[PDB]
């Protein structure tokens, strides 16, 4: 008797890996939102 | 007196063996379903 | 006085012997039925 | 006085002897009937 | 004195011989019955 | 006066004895029929 | 004495052989059922 | 002495031949049963 | 001796073929479900 | 000698023919089940 | 002295000859019984 | 010397001939049994 | 010489005829079983 | 020879017809579910 | 000659008739299952 | 010299004639046995 | 010369007549078996 | 001449009568099976 | 002839009746779920 | 032949009717949520 | 003449009686499944 | 001249009469065999 | 002249009587088979 | 005159008695199947 | 006939009762969220 | 041999077609939700 | 006659008992989910 | 007279015993499914 | 004049007496056949 | 005057005595036939 | 006068005795069939 | 007197022994079915 | 002996391959949802 | 009878335990969000 | 008697073991989802 969840380990890792790209790249955009606001408020004060 | 379930032992093993292929290969596809969902939800959050 | 069931012993043995072939070979086919079903149900589950 | 049932003893023995052949050879055929039936029923079961 | 069961031996053998043909040829047909059933049940399972 | 059914007793015993062989050997074949069926049904269930 | 289960051996083999075709071809269709479902569920998730 | 099981050989062959037609034609119908079920289950899944 | 699973091969293929139509056409509808949802969620976000 | 499985060929064909009607008409109903479900799920999503 | 069992030899042969016709022709009919049964059982199985 | 089994040949043929009718007509009914069952099982599956 | 299987032909036909009624009427009931199930499953889906 | 799947055609049609009612009427209710939700979400937004 | 499948026609009709009651009354209950679910899901949405 | 087997010819014919009635009428009853069984088995299958 | 199979004709008819009652009444019971089964299976499906 | 199938008519009726009890009482139990399942599925849905 | 689906009508009604209790009482609980949520969201807004 | 989805039409309508109550009454509560918020924001502005 | 299905009536009743226990006790467990789920969903909402 | 078969006519009638009792009473027992089997098969089906 | 089938009437009755015991007691066991199955299927459903 | 079905009554009772053990013990195992499933579904829900 | 949904009524009530506790206690916490916010905004204004 | 998934192609298309209506009409409502929100926020800003 | 569903009552109770543990322990975890969320939202507000 | 269901009692117990292992070990795996889900949902909430 | 059938009466009685033993003892064995079958079928059902 | 049937009485007794041996010993063999058949049928049933 | 059915009593007992072995040993195998099935279904459920 | 069921005991044991192999090996395959499903559902949940 | 899961390996791969397309193409659309939202929020901030 | 939910109690506890870690650690991060905001607003005021 | 669920224990353990991998690895990905969100909200606040 035997089954193989050997293939799953390699495939799930991949999922984990892209989520990392989606997560990292997603964050890159929020930073544009955050920095532009600090600049807007700075002009906003004067 | 005598019968031969010698042939059966060799044949059943075969059944067991393909079930292993069907089972392993079947699992390979569910993994595509599972990983793609993690990716979909990741885009879904942001 | 005397009769001879000497010939019968040799002939009945033969009957017994073919029945063994018919019985063994018959079983060979049921095994095809049994193994194919295990495979069908395995595909049937997924 | 005298008669001779000397000849009869030798002749009756002969009768007894052929009956033995007819009886033994007759049985040889019933055996073909018996063995073939066991084979027919064996195929008949499967 | 003498009789001849010489002719009987040759004739009974013949009987035995045809019974063999009837028996062998009879069996040939049961085999058609047996094999077709295995095939019918195989289609019957799927 | 006298007759002799002395010879008959010895001869009938013989008949009884072969019937025993025919009966015992006949049974040997039915057993092949019986055991093979139990095996066929066992494969038949799975 | 003699019978011939020579013909049976050749005929039963044939039965065994078609069962193999029926079994193999039957499986070919279950695979269509299995693969289409994986595809249906994949669309079903998104 | 002589008998003729010459006629029997020709006649039994015929029996064997029709059994072949009955067997082949019978199978033709089970196939309709088998294929329609695969189709029914396929609609049944979706 | 002989049987014909020649007809079965041609008939099973047919089953396999329609299952393909049922499977392909079935999928065509899930796609309507999937695309409309992406559109619904898109309006749903704004 | 002769028998006639001429009548059987014509009659079995008929069986095969109705099975075709029962099979085709049966399928007509599963389609109502399948299409209505796609519609139910479509309303079910929105 | 002399008698003539010359005529008997020619006449008994004749008896033997018709018995052959009655025996051969009788067998022709049993064959119809045997073949029809194989056909009946074949329809009987399916 | 002479006897006449001339009449027997013509009469036995007749027996053989009706057996053919009884055999052929008997088979006609089993076919009704066989075809109706295929139809019953077909409705039975769906 | 002569016998009459004239009466048999007329009587067997009758058997064949009722079997037709039993077969046709039997089928009428399976249809109630089949149609009600399609309806039950239809309510069963929704 | 003859059977009648004439009655089946008329009866299956009926099954198909009610399934249509069950299917159409079932859908009528999902629409209440769908429309009420659009209304609930509309109040939900403001 | 004559038999009477007159009684059968009247009796089978009866079977058909109760099946109708069992079928109609059975359906009455599935409707309770179906309607209650629509109500449960309606409360389930809000 | 002379004897008269003239009367015998006319009388034996008569015997032959009644045997024909007994034979024909006897057969009439077996037909009731045969047809009723086909009907019993037909009800027996369904 | 003369014999009388006049009485036989009247008596055999009677046999034929009761067989008809036994046959008809026997069938009446199989119908109870058949109809009850259709009802059992109908409850069995739901 | 005369026989009496008068007693049979009264006795067969009895058989028919108990079969009715066995059939009616048997059905009483299937109903427990059917109703309990509807209840089980009803709890099963909620 | 006769069967009694009189008992079934009374028993199925019962099934229908409890399903009504299970269905009504089940709904009573969903209402607790629904009302509490409206209250939770109301506190949730302020 | 006949079934009755007459009862279903009357029962499904009922389902549709309560869903209307559940839907209408559900909406009554969202309105309390909506109006109170407009009031809260109005106090919130001043 | 006479048989006794008196014993059967008393025994079948018993069967019916246990089925009632199995059915009632079985339902007792589904209720645990149903109530726990309502509780799980209630915690699930908040 | 004269003989007397006057006594025979009266005595043969008697034989005929008892045969009637033996025949009628014999049949009474077969009926027990027949009815019990119908009952056994009825329990056998359910 | 005279014979006595007086003794037979009393003896046959006895046969009829035991057959009744064998028949009644035989049925007692089938009932155990029938009731246990209803119970097995009841556990089998849940 | 006399026979003894005294021994049969005692022996059949025994059969009935073991069937009771086989039936009771058989049921003991189905209960393991039933209870484990309720437990599996309970874990299955949460 | 009879089942018992007596136990269900008592058990469902219980479910309803805890849901009430879960619902009431859940609300107790939202109130902490609501009151603290009013306090936070009050400090927030000054 | 032949089946007809000709009818299915025409029926599935229909399913696909309504899904299109349900999908298009569903979207029509989300647009009301989307546009009204843009208007609400616009008043909300001033 | 007698069966024993005495053992079943004791065994089903057990099933009911574990379901209680699985149900109670399952709920213990949802509470962790519920309480942690109230805490998360509380930090979430400030 | 005597039979031995002594061996059966010991063997059935064994069946019951393994079912216990299969049942207990099966449950061990569902627990992995259940606990992992609680963990997944917990991460899913935050 | 005189003869003595005095001795015959005593001797025939004896014949009648042993037939009773052979008959009673013969029946003892059929009972083993009957009871074992009921047991075999009972295991056969489960 | 005188004759002597003194010698006959002693001699006939002897005849009677051997007939007893032939009769008793003959029966010994039929018993082998009877017992072996019971055994053959017993294997024949299973 | 005298015969001896003394030998028969001892011999029949023997038959009865082996039937007991054949019957007991036969049952031993059915138990393997029964227990393995319970195990197969247990794995079959999970 | 004597027979030999000595050979049967040794042969039946063999049957019992292979059934054990067929049973054990059969189970080996169901385990592949069971374990793969637990794995499929585990991927199925996430 | 032999089966062929050679065809399955090639077919499952295909399933896996399309799932990849459905998965990749599905993701393409979520990206439109994600990017448009970042843009909407960016306009939303200013 | 017996099952073991002993293992489940130990395993569920574990689930409960990690949820505690996930819940506690999750909260640790919200605190960073909360404290940083208080600091941001403090700088925001001056 | 004996079966072997020895192999099952070793195989089920394996299932349990992979489920552990699938469960542990699945969780690894949710953590990416959870941590990225905390980061997104943190940028989202400022």
């Amino acid at each position: 008797g035997v089954i193989d969840t050997s293939a799953v380990e390699s495939a799930i890792t991949d999922g984990q890996g892209d989520m990392k790209a989606i997560g990292g790249y997603i964050v890159g955009a929020l930073v544009i939102l955050a920095v532009a606001g600090l600049i807007y408020s700075m002009l906003r004060k004067a």
